[PDB]
């Protein structure tokens, strides 16, 4: 069943339910319906339907954000999340690449806040539109594209994965038929929208005519009212990446108490630590825990494993998991062919979770996407092995990080601190000791200038960063060289100037 009839069918047949509850506002799902159709509508009078244009959708977690989504397709549109978080400037390249027409800012914007160059609309605004209701020939279907996510471009600029009807509603049937998430439960969404690990808890719970129930930034940054929040929430699947949780079991009272009807873990997005398996399993006894591996170029993810003692004791390194029953995983190498189970190579997924490309950069989709047996593959960049049927995960091939479960491109930072002036060669190293990734270095062979202390030139830079970058990539550390030692006849020696920079660490 079509997602967008599923819910469809929840707002007639049980009208009254909550659908989306997000700091103190509600939504049911005939309200989330309504809404969403007077939006679809409201829409088609401000952009061509000429073409399928992307409508950015500006906010963080208030019930317009899933409002506006609904509207997009269903007015035949894809939708871009935003999130407050993404700066001017990135949200500035985002438009220009993606071809946006519309801008849809959840509520009335403050002093200084949206100032793009694109059509403005708050979703109140919007929401004023009349009769407001468009037919279901209008809404996205099969291979059109119902949701572009963007992320870290190694080339400087985010890039945007295009995910289909079909590739949503593959993952989707997936979630709710493989797992303990039907009957309608209470599913946590503690992921901004704009990355896609929020779409696991999001659609799956829609479509199983279940209840979302948002965790904010703000509650998250005062762990008081975070917990308050949790035990009043009732929740029975926890959907987040792994680092998310393990900040929580950082506190005793995070336990079954806590959450007396918690029965559902879902984790993806990062790995998940054997640790926090254990924990997990120890403090809520009710609950069974599941591990899913996946780029966003996948559609969220594409395997899963629920994780048991059993399952933690025979590997010290926990598994992400069997493939996706519809999904084809093989372990590619350095030539480009398949390998028998126990060599380590890359992780290839073909199948209809894969993505159609990158929009707007045919080039990038080029390298990384292909034909493979008939079926759209996608080239992971991560290695691993496939043993006793699991896929296994181990590191990456290239630049590309996790830091806290957040997805960056070493070398679209080092592109940014480069493009500065007072910037002549800039390295970025990550901190990672055990092979978690805590915090980035900036090695930089800066520009003369004029500043007087180092915080002023540190400064200077890290406020330019803050325009076109998240703060989760902008690096915490910063120290100055004369210049870089450029490795391969110009490849610079990465492994040597972290070395340096730890031994610098210990000199105050
Ligand atoms: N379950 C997992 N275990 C270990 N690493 C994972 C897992 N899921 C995702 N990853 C890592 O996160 C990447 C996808 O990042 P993202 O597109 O931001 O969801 C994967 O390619 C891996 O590098």
């Amino acid at each position: 069943m079509k997602l967008l009839h599923a819910i469809q069918t929840h707002a007639e047949t049980y009208p009254q339910t909550d659908a989306f509850r997000s700091q103190g506002q509600s939504l049911t799902y005939q309200e989330l319906w309504e809404q969403s159709d007077r939006a679809a509508a409201a829409i088609q009078k401000r952009i061509s339907g000429e073409k399928k244009s992307p409508i950015l959708v500006y906010g963080h977690m208030e019930p317009h954000m899933i409002v506006s989504f609904l509207g997009s397709v269903k007015a035949g549109h894809p939708y871009i999340p935003v999130d407050l978080s993404i700066p001017s400037e990135r949200i500035a390249k985002i438009i220009e690449s993606s071809g946006a027409e519309l801008l849809i800012h959840a509520a009335g914007l403050s002093i200084d806040a949206v100032g793009q160059q694109i059509q403005t609309v708050s979703a109140e605004e919007l929401l004023e539109n009349e009769g407001g209701s468009v037919s279901q020939d209008q809404w996205v279907k099969e291979h059109e594209t119902f949701y572009i996510i963007y992320t870290s471009g190694s080339t400087g600029n985010p890039k945007g994965v295009q995910i289909s009807a079909a590739n949503l509603q593959s993952f989707t049937d997936w979630i709710c038929a493989d797992f303990p998430v039907s009957g309608g439960k209470i599913f946590l969404n503690q992921a901004p929208f704009s990355f896609d690990l929020s779409v696991m808890d999001l659609y799956p719970c829609l479509q199983s005519g279940g209840t979302l129930h948002c965790v904010t930034k703000d509650a998250v940054n005062k762990p008081k009212v975070l917990f308050e929040e949790l035990k009043k929430s009732g929740l029975n699947v926890w959907t987040s990446t792994p680092s998310f949780v393990q900040m929580c079991l950082m506190d005793p009272g995070f336990s079954q108490d806590l959450l007396p009807h918690a029965d559902t873990f879902m984790f993806c997005g990062e790995v998940l630590p054997v640790s926090v398996a254990k924990a997990l399993l120890e403090r809520f006894p009710k609950a069974k825990i599941f591990n899913t591996y996946g780029p966003t170029e996948a559609t969220v993810a594409v395997t899963s494993v629920e994780i048991t003692n059993d399952v933690i004791s025979r590997s010290e390194s926990l598994p992400v998991g069997f493939a996706k029953p519809d999904m084809n995983i093989f372990i590619m190498d350095e030539e480009g062919q398949p390998l028998p189970e126990g060599e380590k190579g890359e992780i290839v997924i073909a199948g209809p979770s894969v993505s159609r490309g990158y929009l707007g950069e045919p080039e990038l989709t080029e390298k990384a996407f292909f034909s493979h047996e008939g079926q759209w593959a996608y080239r992971t960049g991560d290695a691993g092995f496939i043993q006793d049927g699991q896929i296994f995960c181990q590191g990456r091939l290239d630049f590309q990080i996790k830091l806290h479960g957040y997805r960056m491109e070493l070398e679209e930072i080092e592109f940014h601190v480069r493009q500065s002036q007072y910037v002549r060669s800039a390295v970025v190293i990550p901190y990672q000791p055990n092979g978690t990734v805590e915090y980035l270095i900036a090695a930089i062979v800066p520009e003369e200038h004029e500043f007087e202390k180092e915080f002023q030139l540190t400064s200077a830079i890290k406020k330019e960063l803050a325009a076109s970058l998240p703060a989760y990539m902008i690096p915490r550390k910063f120290i100055y060289q004369d210049h870089i030692q450029m490795t391969a006849n110009g490849k610079i020696d990465r492994k040597r100037i972290g070395e340096e920079v730890l031994v610098r660490s210990h000199h105050h």
